[PDB]
DNA sequence: CACCCAATTTTATTCAATG
DNA sequence: CATTGAATAAAATTGGGTG
């Protein structure tokens, strides 16, 4: 519920702003709303993603997103830490916006990458851009 | 533990065709 | 003139392995 409450808060988002972006301005009602919802339920998943996600955790640091950095601890005369290099420092995986690609075709069977790249996707990072300003959606719900 | 690197995937962009 | 899509290169990630 509280991940249907999230959802349904970035769907009246997504609705509000959908005008602006080419790719489902365009789009029917219906159809429409259901790639928004394929939208929104994809960037609150990625959103809530982290080391405990099912796969994500990363393999070199084991999610503290952390490794020595033995070039620094050498020269600088204590142990220095830096980013984790497999992870960059987060400590897992991200899903990729290819994912919501791949499940938006199911709906817009003609969709190719690059059209997807200029006029849907930037929709789709708004989103996720939506899920880090609004405090009220939570990463661990 | 942190690294290496080929293989693979993601991503935006070039260039030519469309309309 | 804008838009699109095949192709492509840069960047990110994965898989298999090591000192
Ligand atoms: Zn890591």
């Amino acid at each position: 519920s509280d991940k249907q409450k999230a959802i349904n808060y970035l769907m009246q988002f997504a609705h509000k702003v959908s005008g602006k972006y080419r790719g489902v301005a365009k789009l029917e009602g219906n159809t429409k709303a259901k790639v928004l919802q394929v939208l929104a339920t994809f960037a609150y998943a990625d959103y809530c993603r982290s080391a405990a996600t099912p796969g994500a955790r990363c393999r070199d640091c084991h999610g503290t997103g952390r490794a020595v950095d033995i070039a620094k601890t050498k020269l600088w005369g204590r142990v220095v830490e830096k980013e984790c290099g497999r992870c960059k420092g987060v400590g897992y995986s991200r899903m990729p916006a290819s994912a919501a690609y791949r499940a938006v075709t199911m709906l817009i069977p003609n969709l190719t990458q690059p059209t997807w790249s200029r006029t849907v996707k930037p929709l789709y990072d708004a989103l996720v851009v939506q899920c880090h300003k609004e405090e009220s959606i939570a990463d661990n719900i």
